[PDB]
């Protein structure tokens, strides 16, 4: 019951429970299906933490529905499912059955979608979607300001649809270069005045750190089962099943490939596009075994429409290595034996399926 | 090799420790009421948020940055609210330039400190440089040099074991006041950064959770240690508050209070001394300021409104009374307060008394 449940985190037991259900996510970093060397190992650790300290800004300080805020669900030192390094990410815990307005100025990024979930990773594995809007649909006002409104009851002007079970609003900013796009300033609020919020009640407490602690299971196991799935089809590039990329809270603009790789220190992993397809965006990042990114502060692991040279022919390649070989676009395995790594096509009418090679580092050097 | 972390023992013994600091939370000498309680869970997960950031990801000295070691959801030791606070992991072995841009926020400085809560309890200082010996360039930008060996210009002091620069912010008005914009790097820059060391992480990990221990009972020994002066507001002990990353520029009173619902607690200091910034916060038992994005709970010397005689009127109550200055209690039936003079030659010392809100 509810009085269980407060009585539980008034006296500590939630409290253990917590840390317990931290402490058997463990579990998910020593399977046995995943690699074992020290650098994966010692990441995926991490990798719990950084887990962690998502899971409570999701469930613990912003998931009051009366009083939502912004913040950032992958960023450059926590990352989850193949995180995208030129997002800009924005979450908000919402209630489907309560009204927001999103505002603010528009800035120059030009790639911003809005979608709305429901679920989530820590309750049913998922974070199906129940409204979009990109720019497609968008409406920007003279002075340069956006207004949007999330409602599960129809409105005019920029809607975003949600149902009753809604609770999350997802903003990707996609950047061309960061360096010279001005990111959208966004606020969100409750249509309606609110009265000042309520003291922190036990029982959504005890409900926030248990589905916090979930979180940190369920998001690692969910992507742990992906990357064990791409074994059979190591350093090549399928396309992804894509209703299941949507799923989990995918965008429903993008076409997505995951793979796994597995470089020695002397190979290469050569990735081609024999055209370009017309998008608004496309990129490929290089991640560890827990499919959170390369840590492109200080390591060249993403390249992207606006970075990727062509080749003479119009195609593209991207080679994956240790060292870069002559002019070509380079992903650094940063250390790296093993790991994933996802491509994206951003409203592309006909994707263009990479294909993959290995060979051996120097014959890219000596011929290039 | 770090045979526990790669074993799975680091994060099994990390969570144990995590676990067991629920007892500072349980503690007999700390208040029962459930709001108190269930504050006090949240206080630990938030430590645990600024824990990481401090000793997992922000952790080199080779590759320094800034993160803000309290803020809007997670709070350490009587935050500050008019204050941006930013920390970043430095080594006393090398040196380090911090640069940007000045801004106009008058009370800005900087503190080096060496060992940690989750070493010795402690944040002993090893340098301070603050905004009035600052010199800043034509383009209104500064560049600051951390370092063990003397240099010229702006020079802030570090020893060989100094761990951590603190920088503050003190705002007298965010509306008016533009905050300063600092980067911190490295400079006898190497090769780019090798990977995760094993090493390096399980001894992240555990000082992590050693932090959220020893950072929790620490001030809830200084909370319990008020209860003999509950809703005074004596002088505190300067060399402790020091000791613990204090500001030396700053005189601090701190106090736990508790008052019941028809009650509140009036607060007066006869004068105001000379000073560049003063302040009172409301906080709850665990001292983290209240929740300042709603509640207005903290009053400062350009926001507090004066008596006649020059003196200043603070009242800590459930409702608004008057117009006097107000710290709302919003629903915390006890906590602690917390007063600052910055840069007062001449500490003026707060009285108090219990009344009941209907005579306001
Ligand atoms: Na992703
Ligand atoms: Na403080
Ligand atoms: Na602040």
């Amino acid at each position: 019951t509810d009085d269980t449940r407060a009585t539980q985190l008034l006296s500590g037991q939630t409290w253990a429970d917590f840390c317990d259900t931290l402490k058997r996510s463990g579990e998910q970093i020593l399977r046995t299906d995943a690699p074992d060397d020290p650098l994966t190992r010692a990441e995926g650790f991490r990798y719990l933490s950084r887990l962690m300290r998502i899971a409570l800004e999701m469930h613990v300080e912003f998931a009051d529905g009366a009083w939502p805020g912004f913040f950032s669900p992958s960023h450059e030192t926590a990352k989850i499912g193949a995180d995208n390094p030129d997002n800009l990410y924005q979450y908000a815990r919402v209630d489907g059955r309560c009204e927001y307005r999103v505002t603010g100025r528009r800035g120059t990024v030009a790639y911003l979608s809005f979608g709305t979930q429901k679920g989530g990773y820590e309750t049913d594995g998922k974070m199906l979607q129940t409204g979009f809007l990109d720019a497609k649909q968008l409406e920007i006002a003279p002075d340069g300001s956006v207004e949007i409104v999330l409602s599960a009851t129809p409105r005019a002007g920029n809607w975003v649809r949600m149902e009753p079970d809604t609770n999350a609003l997802l903003v990707r900013q996609t950047f061309l270069d960061r360096r010279t796009e001005t990111p959208a300033q966004l606020k969100i609020e409750r249509i309606d005045a609110q009265a000042r919020p309520a003291p922190l009640d036990p029982l959504a407490l005890q409900g926030g750190l248990m589905r916090a602690a979930q979180f940190v299971e369920q998001t690692s196991k969910l992507f742990a089962d992906w990357a064990a799935s791409y074994r059979p089809h190591v350093n090549a590039l399928p396309p992804a099943d894509q209703a299941l990329c949507q799923s989990v809270g995918g965008d429903p603009n993008i076409y997505y490939y995951h793979s796994c790789w597995s470089l020695a220190a002397d190979e290469a992993l050569v990735i081609d596009v024999d055209t370009v397809p017309d998008c608004d965006f496309w990129n490929v990042q290089l991640n560890n075994y827990w499919m959170e990114s390369l840590d492109y502060r200080h390591f060249d692991i993403c390249v992207n429409k606006h970075s990727a040279r062509p080749n003479a022919d119009g195609g593209v390649t991207v080679i994956v290595a240790a060292t870069r070989p002559g002019s070509a676009n380079w992903l650094d395995t940063a250390g790296h034996r093993t790991g994933t790594i996802c491509w994206r096509w951003v409203g592309a009418a006909q994707p263009v399926h990479p294909r993959t090679r290995v060979v051996k580092l120097a014959a890219l050097k000596e011929a290039a």
